[PDB]
């Protein structure tokens, strides 16, 4: 170690100032206060105001005083006592007036004393500054003697050897610079560059308390755990309240201040009030398998953090500020233990019982206080309301009581203690995502071809598709779907094979789905817009034989031998319309759609079904609706419009191929074929609605159901949507190509101004939807974590055949065993159950949040400015070419 000079006492001299203190100096500039209230039936005002007047001698701080000059020094007459009593005894409504309640240095009292009369009781108040004095002080000596004092103001008080201004000129000059002080820079110049911020907790973009009293069989049981892993009553306390933290923090690691109120053990300092207030900057990283592990290994941090206390902790966290940011530097996250000082006289509870205590402590958002108090541990957080999104706190600190609950249940070694994690949710956190995910439905074994023939079958009369002026009915579509598959068969297109289906917008693909699907196999959907290159590689790459195509455009297609190639419109007609028996299986294939390397998806039967039956009965899809299939095949979001409309007799429209997105043609096929559905990304439906408004018919008027999903909603677009057709219902969704198109809907009925996107929402039938940490385990609500979406049959069945792939992005949880696909997605659970869709790796996301209230960062706008935002291939927004 290294031994300190001697503290110089001066007995006289004392009115001549000297400096403010560190913890001192970063209040005083900061104003650019406590509070307490006990009750009591009679309070004998003069024998209070005498006590009072001789507490605002003896401790040279009561006077002490900040003059302008920014330097503090003591006073010797201050005047008389300025005690405030109001009266509200015969005041019927007095509880009211009573209600509404609630300073400066340069003005002597350092506080503000009141006394309000009650009928029958007596309520004591007391303001008082944090610039003046600190924690230890205002409970050690205030209190303690202020209880002596109010019993006989007359009784012997002690002896106030060394003043402080005398402790505030030693470490300022005599101690700061010296033998320990030197070490201790050390250590931290030698771990300031390995601190990790503070409490990254959720916001939601005064001060409230939760407390609870632990009685004084419960307080031993504590200590008694905290020995028997060689900790302190404060040692575990900080443990425990590390890991509560973790939960929601959006980070395992984080800084927490735990100053400590330390005098240097001089002799005598034990009676003198003063600020002895030095932050530690103690770092949690989760250290250690356990608890018992991570806790232990935080307290011996602690206590090394600890040996080096000389350097006040101001200083290091300014280093700390010159070192990086200043706002990036913040330690709003605190834990003041009175624990493990001296046992002072008296406890203020005998004077009164408290009624209402919050400390006001400024650039603090959660205060975790430890003190004791005639024998019972007192916890209570403190924490400034609206500093954190709505019940973080609330949550956190039931987690934290069970967690020290358990810890009073478990002898040492067993139980929590050796437990590798504990589950931070709360009830309703659970109760919550129980509810919101019980999406558990038997899928009917049907052929996703089946479907359709039987409907076929049922209304063959009806349109089935609508393309290009060439309507079909729902017959002369099966026909020629057994045509295909049957000649498919027949050429060995045999059970689980992918038979490649290259074309474009038209109705050629889609009796080239049906038949592919009929005669056993898979269809892999091929834009034939890609490079003459791309398309025969992922035709090679999935290892596809056969393609169907059309006609137009046949010659346009550099492909091998080995792979036929046959035209739809015309390779065919002379065929079986026999219909093809089922071959193939509910949990096989029926689609492969490709997505640094561009990965293959394969999907099953059974969820495609699932989806197909779900949105049937999700929205009433009766054969009356008319459906705008104008997602590409070849993008994830056509395979509603494939096998949605089909399995129960409605229509599906196909529009005029394209490649810039033509929202005259749309807005005229939708105003024409009485176009009853609408899906695509939201991108689309905007340039739709932009070209619809500026027309006087109402082309958009028939429109009843609007599904955008899979880049974000814009803000005002439901309800530019909804301006055209008065009834329309516009719904939003998502979720990944492997998570089988729509997986989470949210009915878009009222966008929220104060909203930075639009609810991600409730998942479907079968999906389930968690949020995770780095854990994959569940986070409580509001927290970040990645996207977890757990389902048997609506999760793609893996990644073309690449097994890494497959089995590292589809996981299983620990938690329950669901399998489930790690959406890459990130995101938090919303107290009604939603979900916020946040990003994808996309912290460094605001952006849209301050923007509409216009893209995102990297800035760009569009109304480094620009006319208007570039798309991708299917539409949503191009955030990769920008920059
Ligand atoms: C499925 C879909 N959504 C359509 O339907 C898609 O998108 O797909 P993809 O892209 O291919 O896959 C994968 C991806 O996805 C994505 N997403 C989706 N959705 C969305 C997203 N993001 C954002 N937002 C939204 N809405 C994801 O991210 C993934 O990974």
């Amino acid at each position: 170690a290294a031994e300190l000079p001697p503290l110089v006492p001066e007995p006289g001299d004392a009115g001549q100032p000297f400096p403010l203190t560190p913890t001192q100096q970063a209040l005083w500039v900061g104003r650019a206060y406590g509070y307490f209230e006990w009750e009591r039936p009679e309070l004998d005002l003069a024998r209070y105001r005498r006590a009072w007047e001789r507490l605002v001698a003896h401790h040279p701080g009561l006077r002490t005083v900040v003059r302008p000059d920014g330097t503090q020094h003591v006073l010797e007459r201050p005047g008389p006592v300025p005690i405030t009593v109001e009266d509200l005894r015969q005041d019927p409504d007095a509880v009211r007036r009573l209600e509404e309640s609630r300073l400066d240095p340069g003005t002597w009292p350092m506080f503000d004393l009141r006394v309000v009369l009650l009928s029958g009781r007596v309520r004591v108040q007391l303001g008082i500054d944090l610039q003046l004095m600190d924690a230890s002080s205002l409970f050690l000596n205030l209190f303690s003697d202020l209880v002596t004092l109010y019993d006989d103001p007359d009784a012997a008080l002690a002896s106030q050897k060394l003043a402080f201004r005398d402790f505030a000129r030693w470490l300022e000059e005599d101690v700061r610079g010296g033998a320990r002080w030197r070490a201790d820079w050390a250590y931290w110049q030698e771990r300031l560059d390995g601190l990790p911020p503070a409490p990254d907790l959720p916001a939601a973009r005064k001060f409230e308390r939760c407390m609870v009293r632990c009685p004084a069989e419960e307080f031993a049981l504590l200590r008694e755990r905290a020995l028997a892993h060689g900790l302190t009553e404060t040692e575990l306390l900080v443990g425990a309240f590390a890991e509560v933290l973790r939960g929601w923090s959006s980070d395992p690691a984080f800084t927490l201040n735990v100053p400590v109120f330390q005098r240097f053990d001089v002799p005598g300092i034990e009676d003198v009030i003063g600020d002895y207030t030095n932050p530690i900057l103690l770092e949690a990283r989760p250290e250690g398998r356990t608890v018992a592990e991570r806790i232990v290994a935080l307290a011996a941090r602690l206590r090394a953090d600890t040996r080096h206390a000389s350097v006040n902790g101001v200083e290091v966290l300014r280093e700390l500020a010159r070192r990086r940011g200043l706002a990036a530097a913040a330690m709003p996250v605190v834990v003041t233990s009175l624990l493990g000082l001296p046992s002072a006289a008296r406890s203020i509870t005998e004077f009164g019982t408290e009624v209402h205590s919050i400390t006001q402590t400024p650039q603090v958002s959660l205060d975790f206080q430890i003190r004791p108090e005639d024998g019972e541990l007192r916890l209570v957080w403190d924490h400034r309301s609206g500093a954190f999104a709505p019940g973080v706190v609330e949550g956190a600190f039931e987690a934290f009581l069970d967690l020290v609950g358990r810890m009073l249940a478990d002898e040492p070694g067993h139980g929590v203690w050796e437990a590798p994690f504990a589950d931070m949710r709360s009830r309703r956190d659970r109760a919550v995502w129980n509810e919101t995910n019980d999406t558990a439905e038997p899928v009917p074994a049907v052929l996703l071809q089946e479907r359709f023939f039987a409907q076929a079958r049922r209304t063959p009369d009806a349109e089935a598709v609508v393309a290009s002026g060439l309507r079909l009915t729902y017959d002369e579509l099966a026909r020629h779907a057994y045509r295909i598959g049957n000649t498919l068969r027949e050429r060995g297109v045999r059970p689980g094979d992918l038979v490649g289906v290259v074309m474009e917008k038209g109705w050629e693909q889609y009796a080239a789905v049906y038949g592919i699907l009929a005669a056993g196999g898979a269809y892999l959907p091929i834009d034939a817009a890609s490079p003459r290159g791309r398309v025969a590689r992922l035709l090679e790459s999935a290892g596809a034989g056969i393609v169907l195509t059309q006609s137009r455009l046949r010659d346009e297609l550099d492909l091998p031998a080995g792979t036929t190639v046959l035209r739809a419109d015309t390779d065919f007609e002379t065929a079986s319309t026999a219909p093809l028996t089922p071959v193939q299986g509910p949990d096989d294939p029926a689609y492969v759609i490709y997505t640094g390397e561009p990965k293959g998806v394969v999907v099953a039967h059974r969820g495609v079904a699932n989806l197909v039956r779900d949105v049937r009965r999700r929205f009433a899809v009766t054969p009356a609706d008319r459906l705008l299939a104008l997602s590409g095949l070849h993008f994830d979001a056509s395979v509603y419009d494939v096998f949605g409309p089909l399995a129960c007799g409605a229509t599906v429209v196909v529009p005029p191929p394209f490649r810039r997105a033509e929202p005259d043609v749309w807005a005229e096929l939708v105003r024409d074929e009485r176009v009853t559905f609408w899906n695509s990304v939201p991108v689309l439906l905007e340039l739709l609605v932009g070209e619809a408004e500026s027309r006087d018919d109402r082309p958009l008027a028939t429109l009843r159901l609007a599904v955008v999903s899979g880049d974000w909603i814009p803000l005002d677009l439901p309800g530019r949507a909804r301006a055209q057709a008065p009834g329309l219902r516009v719904v939003g969704s998502g979720g990944p190509t492997e998570t089988i198109c729509w997986s989470l809907f949210h009915p878009i009925d009222a966008v929220d101004p104060q909203w930075t996107s639009i609810p991600y929402g409730k998942p479907i039938a079968n999906q389930r939807y968690y949020i995770v940490d780095r854990d994959l385990r569940p986070r409580p609500t509001w927290a970040r974590g990645e996207m977890a979406v757990a389902s048997p049959l609506g999760l793609a069945l893996g990644y073309l055949n690449d097994p890494e792939r497959t089995a590292a992005k589809f996981v299983t949880l620990p938690g329950t065993g669901e399998r489930a696909y790690l959406t890459g997605d990130f995101g938090r659970l919303l107290p009604d159950g939603g979900i916020e869709i946040l990003g994808r790796e996309d912290f460094q996301g605001q952006r849209i949040e301050l923007g509409e209230i216009g893209v995102r960062a990297a800035a760009d706008v569009v109304r480094r400015l620009l006319p208007e935002l570039p798309l991708t291939a299917n539409g949503k927004v191009d955030r990769l070419a920008l920059a």
